[PDB]
């Protein structure tokens, strides 16, 4: 497409909601190619990861990590205002791994404090896919203080499985697993620190051992549980979107499956099925597509069982509706043999 | 079905065979879906892991490190009477991965020592799938205390190949891969502990590290080698299944390859072909067909090879027949 | 084919090169089957890996870490001579992944200082695969020194997508990824010795912690940026091979993506699509098409960005050609 066949196109301006919840979309694309407006402000803030009052000094998207999913339809172009307020204190850019050219965007897209920034890029491949930020020297550090989210690019047609026929989801969520270094204490306890440059030595100290502290979705320990748990319904179809920028993971719903899995997050590569355990590698997103079947409690956890458990990597699903027996039942409840 | 369709169904007894091994099955199955009853008791006992004596606090069903494998049939179901004798000191439960519901029969099969619970399931998807343990708030320290193992959901009609060509093993092996945390004293000595309960807080903070000290096959170093390693001859096609519940693996058949790899573990989801090396993720099972060409021994190995050969992931073929010099020879021995 | 069959074949001598370059070959076969010769010195040599002045003892396959690419066509026959010279100190043999028997071919190579061996093998698989040095007993140890590189084994009608149409690269590199495990003295600075043999048992502790020091291509830190960074032009088709004989990796082109990735390796299996970042477990090679549409700079990283930007493990591209403004353009440049 020329300039001026780009400037002919229709605009859309988006409002971002925060993870895991996903901004109003539709599945199959209505109309033609459009060039898609988001904006999103940086914030330097300090966080808590964990019960105990764990503190990150976050690089938050939007104030939130992850950072928002933003939708949009193959052939359509993403266009990013990306400020970064003069209450910052650090450079920050952006790479869409969805994007073709300078570093994902990266490389036209660094912005000190006091500055902003609009890329466009053609979203030219159908997927879901993470993005981060990357200043040159200090890439890895951005990226496990937060500073990572994920696009989708459904296809124009929606969502298909491996042989054609339509999948139409009837609520998405975007789980964002980030893994945290904290540096702790000769007590083993962790350490809190007045400026986010004051922990960089420390914590690159704690990276090197390649042992997160703390491994968790949406930006802390149990963010995903209680009154913040995802919702279902029997008969409901639920797409996952995961990502993890850094590092990988091996999503489970643990009482459910994953009926097709992206599993490398790209949709013109087929979807493995009838999922237990799928696998995304860092610096990759996935997305899973099930249909409840039974009602309760479900945990959506990294099955490596101490990632989950002890670390952090454990969200909950409370589902209504009617309990199926032929699926499953209690022959014999716990009882004295 | 109808309430009196699933009542009418047959129900079917199997008796359990300790891995490496598999108990009697078809490939094809045999007439209409069916109830197929397993029975599993949970012993809790000391295992020694390796060559220096080291001990765990084992946690495993039917008294396996991995637990049995059971095979079924798509749409069959299985209905499992899990026993936890009143020796016991803890409360088990079972997590099928192959299951529907109650968090995999989780929430269903908790019982305490002394207790028995039955669990039905349908199983609704082929493939293989782990099962393991998982108390709320204990999940890992059962995994990783060896309580779990894997089932296969065969499909009716057997396997197939990615191009609907029928894939019929001669003959199955299940190879549950552990990773152990067991800790060491401030000399690098591992530590003995009088009950399990006594290792929990040393076995969580090495298990925290993600970094395990042994990471074996059938529950110890050297379990599937020597006198006990698997066996096949030249021609014979093996199936071999394998499953992590808590930790990636990556199985490799040294002189061999998988020629047709459910790497996810799944028969509705094509194999992969003439594979080098697998993947399969913590919390999975995956299978791998072969067809031996040559005799010899083979290592079967998790190929990151510090965890093969430092750690203690690696097994053992010994396979019979004739050597074939079109696939291999040696041209000039090693010599001056 | 039968021992006359064989011998009648025609005889083809290739000269190797080093990584990140291939060695001349043709994409699509010329003729029949061919019994393609290569020989390989083992040369047990210091490198230094990081600009600290780091220093590994590598055992390496020509002289280089990774050992160089082998290219032949399904059903030709590899044949290998390997040797072994008095210069070194150590045992060497070989495992091809690609090979079927004896361990990959381990098991007839085992050569001593002062010797050599030819081993033939038929390539019957088409892929990228592993090679490495195996020797009973110090396995891990030969292959974190640097002892593996890679194959690859193409159709004889060249390379396809999954629905059969053709797939022609101008271009292709290898990239070996290589984990190291440098032991390090009180003060936390590396530990320097004077024969392969000194650093073994210290060697040893550091890869049972499963925690690399360093994760570099082409055997050092920024070994394949600068004099080093590999090129293109927008337009041109690249096929990036890569390996990892002993840990996973994740390889990601930074402003790119692998259009066709055979992330299991194998040519049999269809690639994947549109890829961001692509899996290869340790013990496996893999291989990425992308055509490049944007001229400048990238990275190519194992996308655990720790292993790459604190580790070592980022190459570059270094790309000519006219900017596409269609694909990406700065609306409003970085400004107050
Ligand atoms: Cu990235
Ligand atoms: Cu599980
Ligand atoms: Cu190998
Ligand atoms: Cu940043
Ligand atoms: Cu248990
Ligand atoms: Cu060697």
């Amino acid at each position: 497409a020329t300039a001026a066949e780009i400037a002919a196109l229709p605009r859309q301006k988006v409002e971002l909601v925060d993870p895991p919840f996903v901004h109003a979309h539709s599945q199959v694309a209505e109309g033609g190619p459009k060039v898609v407006e988001f904006t999103m402000v940086i914030e330097e803030k300090k966080i808590v990861i964990d019960d105990a009052g764990t503190e990150v000094h976050a690089m938050a998207f939007n104030g939130t990590v992850p950072g928002p999913l933003m939708v949009v339809h193959q052939d359509d172009y993403l266009e990013l205002t990306l400020i970064n307020p003069e209450t910052n204190t650090l450079m920050h850019n952006i790479d869409f791994h969805a994007a073709t050219g300078a570093l994902g965007g990266g490389g036209l897209t660094e912005i000190n404090p006091g500055e902003k920034t609009i890329l466009r890029f053609k979203a030219t491949k159908p997927g879901v896919f993470v993005y981060h930020c990357a200043p040159p020297g200090m890439v890895p550090w951005h990226v496990v203080s937060g500073m990572n989210g994920a696009i989708m690019v459904l296809p124009r047609e929606g969502l298909h499985d491996g042989k054609g026929k339509a999948l139409t989801y009837d609520k998405i969520y975007y789980v964002g697993e980030q893994d945290f270094y904290v540096p702790r204490d000769e007590n083993g306890k962790y350490k809190k620190y007045e400026a986010p440059g004051d922990a960089y030595e420390d914590t690159v100290k704690v990276m090197r051992t390649l042992t997160p502290t703390h491994v968790v979705f949406n930006g802390a320990v149990g963010a995903l549980t209680g009154d913040k748990a995802m919702t279902a319904a029997v008969g409901e179809k639920v797409l996952i979107v995961h990502s993890q920028a850094n590092r990988d993971t091996r999503p489970h719903l643990i009482g459910g499956h994953g009926d097709y899995v992206w599993a490398t997050g790209k949709f013109n590569t087929p979807p493995d099925v009838d999922q237990e355990t799928w696998f995304i590698p860092g610096g990759a997103a996935g997305a899973a597509f099930y249909t409840f079947q039974q009602p309760g409690i479900y945990a959506y956890v990294n099955h490596n069982l101490i990632e989950a458990f002890e670390l952090g990597a454990a969200a909950h699903f409370k589902v209504t509706g009617e309990w199926n027996d032929d699926l499953m039942t209690s022959v014999l409840a716990p009882s004295g043999t």
